[PDB]
Parts: structure tokens; C-alpha cells; sequence
């Protein structure tokens, strides 16, 4: 027996959602938040009360699943405070491409590659991915960052590889 069309159905619940730390969430609220929102674009971001019965480390890739677009912070207080939380994803490879066109990388602090372990294959991975926006200290270049943002999204990586 062949299940039809019409019994599998599926739709769209958020347009992207942010990944940060509470250390830094003041910033992502008065920058990301004030920068996707200007879009009236559905973001999802961490909310009180959780869903009871079930697991995070799943959640972290089904964002993905229930949003368009994956947008996540790089910063030194994420594996340096939530280095287990974070960790998780690394068992996660599926979760996204090399050219994904729907994801948003942002580089709020800067973090030591010594620091980095050699287990820790998702973080170090990064130095393929430093191509990624950074937070500018000055005010003025503020105007820079979201300029690269939204061009980086126009761009579409190029790779190649088969044996």
C-alpha cells in the first residue's frame, strides 16, 4: 500500500530563529532583535517555559526543520558556558550544508583556536566558515555589518567535490 499526497502535508511555522547566550543576549535583543524585526519577519528566539518531555539536543536541529532560516552567534561565552549544550551539536552533522543559503553567521566575540579541542570537530570546523560577519567595535562600521549580512546572503558558496 502507497500512501498518497494529500495524507502527508507540511508547512512552515517560523521564518528563522536566533541562537545566542544569555551573556550575550542583551546585544542579540538590541541588535539582531531590532535588525529582524525591522523585517516583520517571524523570529524565533528563547522564550520561557519550555516544553516539558523533550530532548534539546533535538530541538537544535528541528529549528530548522520548523523555520526557513538558521541563525546562530558565534561567541567565546557559548563553548566557554555552554560548551555541553553546544556539544550536542556536533553529533548533529545533517542539520546543514556547506551552501546553505538560509543560514546567518555572526561572529559577536572573538574565541582561541588553541582553546579549541581536537574532539570538538562542529567548533574547529569554523575555520572553513571564518567567512562569517564580526561585530564591529566602532559605531559608524555598525552600518558595515548589516550591509555584509544581508549580501552574504545573496552570495551562493561554491564547492565541488567527487571522486
Amino acid at each position: 500500500s502507497n500512501i498518497p499526497l494529500e495524507e502527508l502535508q507540511r508547512n512552515l511555522q517560523f521564518h528563522a530563529f536566533i541562537s545566542y547566550s544569555g551573556h550575550d543576549s542583551f546585544w542579540v535583543k538590541n541588535e539582531l532583535l531590532p535588525n529582524l524585526e525591522k523585517e516583520g519577519m517571524q523570529i524565533c528566539l528563547h522564550e520561557r517555559n519550555f516544553v516539558p518531555g523533550k530532548s534539546i539536543v533535538e530541538n537544535i536541529i528541528t529549528c530548522i526543520e520548523k523555520s526557513y532560516k538558521s541563525i546562530f552567534v558565534l561567541s567565546p561565552n557559548f563553548v566557554q558556558s555552554e560548551w555541553c549544550h553546544y556539544e550536542l551539536y556536533f553529533a548533529h552533522h545533517n542539520l546543514f550544508h556547506e551552501g546553505s543559503n538560509s543560514l546567518i553567521l555572526i561572529l559577536l566575540e572573538p574565541i582561541p583556536q588553541y582553546s579549541i579541542p581536537s574532539s570538538y570537530h562542529k567548533l574547529k570546523s569554523l575555520m572553513a566558515r571564518r567567512t562569517y560577519l564580526e561585530w564591529p567595535k566602532e559605531k559608524s562600521k555598525r552600518g558595515l555589518f548589516w550591509a555584509n549580512l544581508r549580501a552574504a546572503i545573496n552570495i551562493k558558496l561554491t564547492e565541488q567535490a567527487k571522486k
